[PDB]
């Protein structure tokens, strides 16, 4: 081998571990022209296949309260079998928000059932917005406001649900959608504030005329019934959003790193603990959640595993129990602190 | 070792445990195989809390 | 240097990282450098108050 | 914006518009600073000198 | 060399004299040959192959005819021989030390 000196000449571009994509929009609507998804990523691009109502839907989704939504995906197919192809394409590619302008209540129910099925089995934390659904889940979003007049124009309920979904996709996690003004909307039907609070208690999201402006009453989820241990924070789409983001990021990093390639070890247990601690530190630095507390081994789960193995729990150190081999299984325990948004302010003046 | 002492016919009694262990083994060799086998991480359980 | 050691098979443990630099490189040199070429503007755009 | 070099009539004279490279497609490692011939020139000079 | 055909042994003698004039500090690799005017054209892949063979050949480098390698004629090196033994420069100081001792 002759000695050939060589010098490297390449760029050093800062590398940041990119997390799960958020803010992407899954838009689907039936059309008879150029069947197939449109993947409209460039801003304000309307293919000639899409109709005038489709154009309006794209425009509504494109604008956001704070920022334009990061990615927009629009699907086109004939009106037949909309639910089947929508399910297939959503399983094909992940998303954050979804709305069907022409879904019948049966189609909406099927959408809700599929979404909750994924969120409960596939652990795919995704959200959808629907016009009139009394579903008892939080992933779905219900917006029961009709006769909406936006820009001196009557809009269908699904049109404004799409507009609000695009706005929320444009809403950063720092802000909350409560009390958000709507300049484009010109008028809403008159209704009593008592009924507005009643609908808020129902969890339905409605517009409100506040401070001489049409605004969003609440960011409450469509989840009408909350169990005792559910808590009030679970009623907020903002609070559950960061939980879903954290779940997706943890699942992604686990699939990337901790499956197959690596091996069980109490040392490897500690390394995984350190990695999760660093991730929680990143979340705290994001300031979206306070996250004071830390992670640890699930001691009770390890005890259950040892009992299932038939090993007598007596006559070894508790530290030995913690560091005892878990086989392929892994058990851990953590706890987090979630930060919230400002919605109620009370002060007392003293004379 | 006891099996091979039985094969050689040497008594269990009156001979020390070490003496029985250190007795002649002839051409035969006897070993006890016990180890710890390590497993790869395939599934992880954790419970974050509010 | 670490890659050259692994090619040689000498273990990286139980010596100081400085010894790696002091170690023979087999008639080879391994270096690193930082650069930044000045990039400047053709036409401008500023702000006023 | 096509990566071409052209002449225009500007500032009461005929001058070029940009000093970018003929390379239309600059990769991630090349980028904007590699779009310019002025920078690749000095990189080549330093490489040759070293 | 100098606009003149030379026998292989003539240039081996020239190179031997050059090496005798080469101090131990320097290495004969990549040494320019001003007197040589032209060498037959040949592929760099073949040059590296001959380097692997250990054969020493001229090379046209940086617009100049230069020595490709100072590798020894020893084609086959055992496992414990090592790469340094392939170099005439490295074995030269060992031979000098042996002779002095």
């Amino acid at each position: 081998g002759l000695p050939s000196i060589n010098i490297s000449f390449k760029e050093l571009a800062t590398t940041v571990k990119e997390r799960s994509a958020r803010g992407i929009i899954a838009m689907v609507l039936k059309d008879a022209k150029a069947l197939g998804l449109n993947e409209i990523h460039e801003k304000e691009d309307i293919p000639v296949d899409l109709s005038a109502e489709n154009k309006e839907y794209i425009n509504l989704a494109l604008m956001g309260n704070v920022n334009t939504p990061n990615k927009l995906l629009v699907y086109v197919i004939e009106g037949e079998a909309d639910i089947q192809t929508a399910l297939d394409f959503l399983e094909t590619k992940e998303f954050n928000y979804l709305c069907m302008p022409k879904a019948v209540e049966a189609d909406k129910t099927a959408i809700k059932n599929w979404i909750i099925k994924l969120r409960d089995i596939d652990k795919v934390k995704v959200k959808a917005v629907l016009g009139k659904v009394v579903g008892n889940h939080e992933g779905i979003i219900n917006f029961t406001t009709e006769d909406v007049l936006v820009g001196e124009k009557k809009y269908s309920v699904d049109e404004f649900t799409s507009r609000v979904a695009g706005l929320i996709a444009g809403t950063p996690l720092s802000q909350s959608v409560t009390y958000t003004k709507l300049s484009d909307v010109v008028d809403i039907p008159k209704m009593t504030k008592v009924d507005a609070e009643s609908r808020v208690n129902k969890g339905e999201l409605i517009l409100i005329k506040e401070a001489g402006a049409i605004r969003i009453a609440r960011g409450v989820n469509s989840l009408t019934e909350l169990t005792a241990e559910k808590g009030e924070m679970f009623q907020k789409i903002k609070i559950v959003d960061t939980l879903d983001i954290i779940h997706s990021d943890i699942r992604k990093v686990i699939i990337d790193d901790y499956i197959g390639k690596v091996t069980n070890s109490y040392d490897n247990k500690c390394l995984l603990i350190v990695a999760i601690k660093s991730y929680l530190e990143e979340l705290e630095k994001s300031a979206l959640i306070e996250s004071d507390s830390t992670v640890e081994i699930d001691f009770e789960a390890q005890k259950s595993y040892l009992k299932s193995k038939g090993v007598d729990l007596s006559y070894m150190t508790l530290q030995e129990i913690k560091e005892a081999n878990t086989g392929s299984k892994v058990f851990l325990k953590a706890k987090i602190k979630v930060l919230d948004a400002m919605e109620d302010i009370d002060l007392s003046i003293e004379i």
